[PDB]
């Protein structure tokens, strides 16, 4: 006998994980199905794939050794059976409002930034890198949350200063970075290149930091082949590259330019793209994902 989710009441929705308060001092984190591509959220959810980032995210939280928010087990009796395996308790956490970003990698809004300017987020970068550059050391690029439906804007460390006071932005700077760099060497031995990664932190009550997000998710982070890393052009997702080139080629019907929500995926694409991510888990985790809980 578990609770039922109608026994919670929802506090949050983004466009494909859910927040729902359990008590005064605890929330219920939930990975959906849905999959979003070119900034849509599709009408074809993904089998599994709300289970199999929240088992990712476990995982990787296993490996860090950073604070974080989870209150109990996979199966925590707490947890509806609705959303067994895709929902996690969480300690309740006074949140911090920048999006903590690190980039191994030069691709996205940071790749624009630097040919716009030659810097993100305030990194003056050396001349001459391109598309999937390796940036060594790994650059702190922290957002902000913008209007909804857009995408965050990307801010100096000056910015993060003002947002949550100098000592604990450099704590931000530096355990973001500590954080990313532990993930992406295990990914990157596994065969996997973790090029960025994006997490939130709150603050406890004795004041300490705590990670308090999905983690190191193809959702959260870029997701790379690294036996098929080529710096000077767009690499594939890993977990995305059949969604996205179905929905841009000539069987969908569907002019991505014209803004319009695309179509619903084949159901084999979006089989094609559970295997992907449960490939992605398995390497990485060197766990069966057959041995995570489900309903
Ligand atoms: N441990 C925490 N304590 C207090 N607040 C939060 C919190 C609030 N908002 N978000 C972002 C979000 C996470 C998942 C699903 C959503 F819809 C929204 C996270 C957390 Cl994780």
């Amino acid at each position: 006998m578990r609770p039922s989710l109608s026994d919670y009441q929802h506090v949050a929705s983004g466009k494909v994980r859910e927040l729902y308060r359990v008590d005064d001092e605890h929330l219920l984190f939930v990975a959906t199905d849905r999959i979003s591509a070119f900034d849509f959220v599709l009408d074809t959810p993904i089998p599994d794939k709300g289970r199999i980032l929240t088992a990712m995210s476990v995982f990787f939280f296993g490996l860090l050794t950073v604070p974080n928010h989870l209150a109990g087990p996979p199966d925590d009796p707490r947890i509806p059976e609705e959303v067994l395996g895709r929902a996690l308790l969480v300690r309740r956490l006074d949140m911090l409002p920048v999006e903590c970003v690190a980039r191994g990698y030069l691709t996205g809004s940071g790749l624009l930034d630097y040919q716009r300017t030659g810097a993100v987020c305030g990194h003056v970068l050396p001349q001459g890198l391109g598309e999937a550059s390796r940036l060594d050391p790994p650059l702190f690029t922290p957002a902000t949350k913008a209007d909804i439906g857009e995408h965050d804007m990307n801010v100096d460390f000056a910015a993060v200063v003002g947002l949550v006071g100098a000592v604990r932005a450099n704590q931000l700077r530096d355990e973001t970075i500590k954080i990313y760099t532990r993930a992406a060497a295990h990914a990157l031995h596994k065969g996997i290149i973790l090029a960025d990664t994006k997490f939130e932190f709150g603050v406890d009550i004795e004041g300490n930091l705590v990670l308090a997000d999905e983690v190191f998710t193809p959702d959260s982070s870029r997701y790379w082949d690294a036996a098929h890393y080529q710096p000077g052009v767009v690499q594939d997702s890993f977990d995305k590259q059949f969604v996205r080139n179905w929905l841009t080629g000539p069987e969908s019907g569907w002019d991505r330019a014209s803004d319009t929500p695309p179509p619903p995926l084949p159901d084999e694409v979006a089989v094609a793209t559970r295997e992907r991510y449960i490939e992605a888990y398995e390497r990485i985790s060197g766990l069966s994902f057959s041995d995570w809980i489900g309903p």
